[PDB]
This record gives C-alpha cells, structure tokens and sequence, in this order.
C-alpha cells in the first residue's frame, strides 16, 4: 500500500501546469492510443495486398506503389505518437531521479513543451508537404521499370481520408493546447 | 490496501444520479464492450476479401464497393463507443483533480449527459440518413470507371442485419435512459 | 488485504440459494466459457472459406450458404452465453449498490432466475424451430439468383454435430438445475 | 497479505492423499497444459487446409476426409484435458464452500478419483477402438458421393504419430498413478 | 507483503549449488525462453507452406518433405526446453512440500542434475545422429509413391543453419556448466 | 508493500554511473523495445511472401533471395537487442545475489560496459561489411541453379531504408553514450 508515493510523483510532475487543460490533454492522448491501437491497425491490415494495378509487367506495380506512397500511413502516426511521447518519458524519469536525489525543473518543462510543439508542427508540415491531406482512388505513376504510366486504384480511399480528417483536427487542437500552455507559462514568467 | 479511496471516488462521481438506472447503464455498456470485442470483429474479419463482383474490369469492383459502403460498419460502432466514452473519461478525470484539489460539479454533469445524448442521437440520425437499417444481398453501382452498372453480392447480409437490429434496439434504450436521467435532473432542479 | 469484503459480497449474493447446486452450476458455466473460448472458435475459424458449391455462377453460392445457414453457430451460442450472463451481472451490481447503501432482494432473485430460464428455453426452442439438431453434409437450395438447385457440401458435419450434442445435453442439465432452484424457492416460500 | 488462507485451502484439499505422488501428478498435468497450449495447436494449425486428394470431383475430398477422420485430434485431447479437470474443479469448489460453512469429504474424494480413472480409461479405449494409435500417409475411402475410392495423403504423419506415442505413454503413467492413489486409499481404508 | 517466504524458498532451493554459475545459468535459460518465444516461431511460421518441389504428382512432395524432415526443428527445441525444465519443476515442488512438512534433499539434487545432463546430451546426440547440423538448399528423395527422385528446395537454409550454430554453442556451454556443477558436488562430497 | 527493497536494488545497481545519462539511456532503450515490438514486426510481416522474381524456374527465386539477403533484417536487430540486454541481466542478477549474500563490483561494471560497447560496434561493423546501409529496388543474382542472372524486386525499399537510417542514428548515439560512460569511469579512476 505505497500508492501515495506515486500519487505525489504525479502531483509534482504536473504541479506547474494549467489548471484545466491537462485533463483533456490526457483524454485526447489516450483517445489516440485507443484509436491507433484498434482502428487504423485493422484498417491497414491488408493494405499492401489490397493494392494492385491493371498492368502485368513484374516490378512496375511495386515501384509505382512505392513512389505513390513512400511512407505507409499508420507508420507516420505511430512514429508521431511514440516520438511525441518521448519527452514525457524523459521528464518523468528526470523528476523520478530528482525526488530520489533530494530524498537524501521549470526550464526543463519549458524545453519539453517547446520541443513537443516543434515535433508536432514539423510532422504536420512534412505530411502536408509530401501529399497534403486529400487523395484520389486513381493514381498515376512515372517510373523507368515500366513504360508510360499506370493508373492504380486505392483500396479504401474514403474511410482513410475521413480518418485523416479526424487526425488533422485532433492535431490542430493539440497545437492549440500546447500554445495555450506556452502562453500560460509566458504570462506567469 | 487503499481501495477505499477509489471506492469513494466512485461514490462521489456517481452520487448525483438516479438510484436504479446506472446499474443497467453500466451493464448494457459492458454488454456493448464484450459484443463489439468478440462478435462483430469476428464477423467483419474478412469482409473486404469476401466482397466481389461479377465483372472483370480492374478498379470497378473497388470503387463500387467504396460507394456502396463509404463507411465500414464496425468502424462506425467503434467510433461511436469510443466517442461516447470520451465524456465519461473527461468527467472522471475532472473529479479526480477535484478531490485532489480540496485535499489541500453538477452543471458539468448536466453538460456531460447532454452532449452524450446529442452525440448518440446524431450518430443514429446520420446512420439512418446514409443507408437506414435495411440491406439487400444484391447492390447496384453507378461509377465512371466502369460502364453501366454491376450487381454486387454482399457476404452475410442476414447476420449483420440482425446485429444492427439488436444495436438499434440498444441505442433506443440508451436514448430512453439518458432522457430519464435528464428528466430526473430537471425535476430535482 | 481487503478480500474479506468481496468474500462477504459473494456470501450475501449467494446466501439465499441451494446448498449443493451452485457448485456445479459455476463449474458447468466456466466449462462453457473454456470450451467456447478455445474449441468452437478454432472449429469455425475458417468455416465461411471452407464452404463452397459445385456451381460457378457468381452470387448463388453466397445466397444459398446464407439461406442454408441464416445464423452462424458460434454466433448463437456466444449470444446465448452473454445474454444469460446479463441477469447475473445485473443482480451482482444491484447487491453491490445495496450493501453500499445500507453501509450508510429475494423477489429480484426470483425474477432473475425466471428470466434466465425463459431466455434459455426460448433460445433452445428457436434453435430447434429453425434447423433442429441434425444436419447433413449435402444441402439443397432454392433461390432466384441461380437456376434450379445446387447441392452444397458442409465442411465438418460430424464434429460440429457431436458438439451440438454435448451443448444440447448441457443445456438440458442447466434447465433441470434452474427448475430445481425454482422448486426449492417455491417450497421454502 | 492473506495468502495463508489459500495455502491452508490447498493443505486441506490435498491433505488426504499420497505423500510423494501429487508432485509429479501436477508436474505432468501442467506438462500437458504447456504442450497442448503450444505444440499441438501449432501442429494442427493448418491441417484442414493441408489435406487434399488427387481427385477433382467437388465434395468427395471433404466427405472422405470426414470419414477418414471423424474427430480432429487436438479436439479429442482438449476435451480429454478439460473433462478430466472438471472433477478437480468440482471438489475444490466443494471444499471451498465447506470451509466457508464450518467458518460459521473422504468418500467424495474417492468418487472423484474413481470417475477420473473411468473417464481417462474410457477416452483411451474409444480412441483405440476408432483408429488405434498407428497411421499411414495414404488412406482409402468408401463413399457414395464419389466413385470407387480415392487415395488421400496425410500432411505430417510422422510428427503427429510420435506425438501420440508420447501422449499414450503419459496417459499410461497417469493410469498407473491414479491406480496407485486408489490402492493407497483402499489399504488405509 | 509475504514475499519473504518465497525469497526464502529460493534461498533454500538454490542454497546447495555453485556460487557464481547459477547466475548465467538462469540468464542463458531465459535467453532461450525469449529467442524461442519470438525468433524461431517467426522463422518457421510458414515453413510447411514455403516448401515445394518441382514435380506435379500429388503426394510425392508431402512424403518427400516428411522423409527429408521427419521432425520439425522448432518442435525438437521446444520439446527439449520443456523436458529439461521438468526436473526443475519436480524439485521445486518437492522442496515446497518439504518446507511445508517441517512447518509442522542433496541426493535428489544430484539425481536432478544428472538426469538433466543425460537428457541434454541424449537430445544433442540424436539430433546429430539423424541429420547432424549442416544442411543444403537442394535435397534428394527416395520414395515409392513417386518415381526416381525429386530435388526439393529449402525455404531459408542460411538463417536456420546459423540459428542451429548458436543453439549448438549454447547447448555446449550448458553441458560445460552442468559438468561443472557435477564436479563441484563430487569435490565437496 | 515491500517495493522499498527493489527501489534500493535499483539505487545500488545504478549508483556508480553518470548523473544525467542513464535517463535517456533507458528512454532510448525502451524506444527500441516499442518500435521493434510494433513497427518492424508489422513491416516484415509478409516480406518473404512479398518477394518474387520475373523468372519461372523453380528454385532460383529462393536461392537468389537467400543470397541477396543471407540475414533477415528484423532478425539482426532482435538478436542485437537481446544480446546487448544480456550483460544487463547478468549484472542485475549478480548484484541481486550480492545484496543477498551480505544480507547474512565496480570492475564487473567496467567489464559489462566494455563488452556492451564491443558487441554494439561489432554488430554495426558486420552489418556495414555485409550490405552497408543502402539498398536498391532491383537486385542481381549469381547462382548455379538458374542460368545467367535474374533482376529481383524488393517489396518496400524506401520505408525500410528510412528505418535503418533511424536505427543507425540511434546506434551512433548509443555508442556516443557508452563512450561517455567509459570516459567518466576513466576520469574518476
């Protein structure tokens, strides 16, 4: 029965933050966790197999599918979630060893928030830069291994585009929210 | 042995509600949880593969299956369950931080109930708006990529239509029940 | 170390029942749980794929397999188990909130037992009504989408028919047992 | 920290048995549990798909595979393990409620041991009766739906026959051991 | 909070052994556990499907693959690990009941070590006897069901042969180590 | 409630190390753990099936895919992670038995760090030696079983090459960090 120590760990790690905002921050974050855990994994379960093209030349389908999608979608969001969760883990380990060492901080928090914002905005910007957020069923290709160009048909364009709509919205509110955190810190400081 | 604190958390979070109704509320909610966890996931496990059409033109089958089902079914109910569970998580985190802060409310509950009702009724209304709740084995299509129209055959129409019958009924009783909650609050207030 | 409270919860929830019978009631119930968890799920893992018919017309195989089996078997027993487990969950939550409220019943139990019996007997009766409990490898069909009739061959008729033999027997003993409970209550009352 | 109560539960449930033998009884039983959990499940993972016959008539392969194997192997051993574990669960629940009721036996144990022996010997006898314990790669068939007879080839005859050798040996030692238990009881009594 | 009892269980069960050696014994054993849990299972996941031969006669491929590999590889190592873990389980249960009975040994340990060594050396010897530890991509066959002989190609010979190199080395160091245990016991005794 | 003992275990095992560095050491290590657990396993889930070559001669595709990739990628990194985690397990077991034995060190730590560095640098060097870190979609082959040479097309070259970019960077920072540990020890000593 020593859950008081971890409760006080949480109290200290989240003491110097906004009164209301961390609530829905954690809520939306676990909202990601659950959706990414179930929905998108089920959605791109057989995506690679589902993709095919009307040509019969061996190799062209693969290279065109590679060019038309250099990055798999689930891959980008899981990297995003993990990499944005990294600073949280860093700071919690930091405070862990802190309370351990005075058993015998603010500017770190600022830096953590700032890099979180930078990583999120950079991932969003590069996603927009490569392919934006809109997508057609039929795709053209331009590759040496096969002549001219092959129209290739996507598996489930509508469902995944609606998904990226939700994900863009939640990314936007996350950006709003960490800007709010930065403003609160800047106003107190 | 500090389960008394969480018991009193539950006592406080559910103190200002109906005497009888939360019982079968939680029962039907976990009833969803279990059915969605096992049954529908097993049901639409190979739905995309199961769908096929009598034509042989590459691309038409995919676009027609997309148009005839812009949204996968499991997808709609999992989004529903998660999104309706969101306000519960919000309010429990809220009261968590509350008891934490007076360790050193009603109108929120009203708002939570109201938005829960709004989300549920909106999801039901849009589901009816798109395709209602009745479904045939043979489906027509109307798309540019392939000529005329292709009859396409559904995998297991009867089992899933019976499933949506149960799900419509449980949605209706859920609506009944949160209207009852609203009436109880409105009569006390 | 507060397992005494839950022990006394179980004591109170099962106090007004038969001396001997709940033992093998719970035993047979978990017996279901385990068998349904492993055996039947493994048995109907690839049933839909395994089914095929000697005709080549697209659509007829699917509609004939739908008509010949409007309900998948695992589906009926999992719905049965869940739906019969519902009243147990209801009553345990009920007594939970009870002991919680006098921290500051018999006729409910009768009603729970009665509806359990009604649901079990109704599920058994409708299963018999649709297809009984006997089954052949070769099945006829009668549907508009394809001419005349197609003999269709079942995947593993013998193993699943032996399974439904066991399941019918266990359903019968369950019926015996809740009738015994009802008789005990009726004799005490 | 109330593991003393369950320790004393185990002490009482196993008090009136052999000094040495229950040790390797439980060891061999969990030995089953692990082997059945991993090995045989991996072994018959794709058995149904692996089976095929040199004929091309639709239906004959299925009915011949059904006749040549009316029961799947994993199915028989999982039913065996579960059904032999049933009396153990019965008796442990029995003693549970016992110590609960004098909180306010030997002949049962004899009956449990006897039925365990009967079930084990009956399962072994019926397995021998149907197909014994020896098995060839090539199998003949005799069924109306297809003419004459089709040689059908088994997937992995050697590995599974070696497995049934181990399983027969462990069944034999289990029989030895419960006969030893019966002899000890008969000599004390 | 009664982990002291299990700590003292471990103290007693491992008291009469080598000072340094059990450390890396347990380390290498869990090293097996993890590698076998992930790597080899992923490696032979689709081995049976991957194997094929250039002939088209039904049955010959299966019987030749059976003869060329009478035992699947994962199967041999999982049997090895389980069967070598058996004496450990026996002895721990033994000492369990011991401390339980004086709550109201060395020669057993010697026997356990000796049989562990015997089982390990016997498994290694029989593995060498059947096919040694070296393996070619192309394999000949000699079976009645198909004429002459068929060259058959292995799926991933290099990766699995490197794996058996590691496994042979770890088996050798395990043999070294239990011989060291035997020498320590023989020198003390 | 005896988590103080394990806390003091961690305190002692990590007492003689760098003040800041172990934090992000553990962070990046679990970062591996998670990425390897989800991403790469999903990435090479169907790699072997995805690979194919434009020739039709049985056997050549397999041997060419073997030569062009003697080692599967996931296989190398999982062996890396496990084998580098081995010294950590060794040293923690060592200190476990230590505190156990004075219940009735530095140079070991140096050796552990040194071998960790050696294993990491050796794995990186051999990976570079075999195939470096750059990779093309089209691969040539040179094998006796099939004439001349076959161009073979890789499944997803871009995504996995970007992955190995991240993995090379994290390996480099790991090398930096254990060199920092070695420098700190060398300067204190």
């Amino acid at each position: 029965g020593d859950w008081s120590a971890l409760g006080k760990l949480l109290d200290k790690v989240q003491a110097y933050s906004t009164a209301g905002g961390k609530v829905w921050l954690s809520v939306l974050f676990i909202f990601r966790i659950l959706l990414l855990g179930t929905a998108v994994e089920s959605a791109w379960g057989d995506e690679q197999s589902a993709f095919r093209c009307n040509t019969q030349q061996p190799g062209c389908e693969n290279v065109c599918y590679d060019k038309s999608f250099p990055i798999s979608h689930v891959r980008f969001w899981v990297l995003q979630i993990i990499f944005v969760s990294v600073p949280t883990l860093l700071y919690l380990a930091h405070v862990f060893y802190v309370m351990r060492k005075e058993e015998k901080l603010l500017r770190t928090y600022i830096i953590s928030i700032l890099f979180k914002s930078i990583f999120e905005v950079a991932f969003l910007l590069i996603q927009w830069y490569i392919y934006g957020f809109s997508l057609s069923a039929v795709y053209t290709c331009k590759r040496d291994p096969c002549p001219h160009q092959v129209d290739c048909f996507l598996s489930r364009p509508t469902e995944k585009t609606i998904f990226i709509i939700f994900m863009l919205v939640v990314s936007l509110v996350s950006l709003a929210l960490n800007i709010i955190e930065l403003f609160y810190v800047f106003f107190k400081g």
